[PDB]
DNA sequence: GCTGGCACGACTTTTGCACTCTAAATAATAGATCATGCTGTTGCACA
């Protein structure tokens, strides 16, 4: 908190820890060819 | 007759053209904070 955030939220600063959002249609898929790469490959058809 | 500022022939001064030739020693440490580009590392798909 503090005011070195109204800075922070001026600057458009982006946070440590994103949260992901989906799009209009989030089916569930789990993972698709995750592999080493991240993991759990989401495809909401 | 006495005196006080003007010119002249040596001398003197100025001026471009002209090319020159070691070790010491001084400060870091003690702002972070963020953005961006370059380079090496690794996961993924292909013949």
């Amino acid at each position: 908190g503090g005011l070195p955030r109204v800075a922070d939220l001026f600057e458009a600063r982006r946070p440590k820890e994103p949260a992901i959002l989906a799009e209009i249609s989030g089916i569930v898929s789990f993972g698709k060819e995750t592999k080493g790469k991240r993991r759990l490959v989401i495809t909401p058809v």
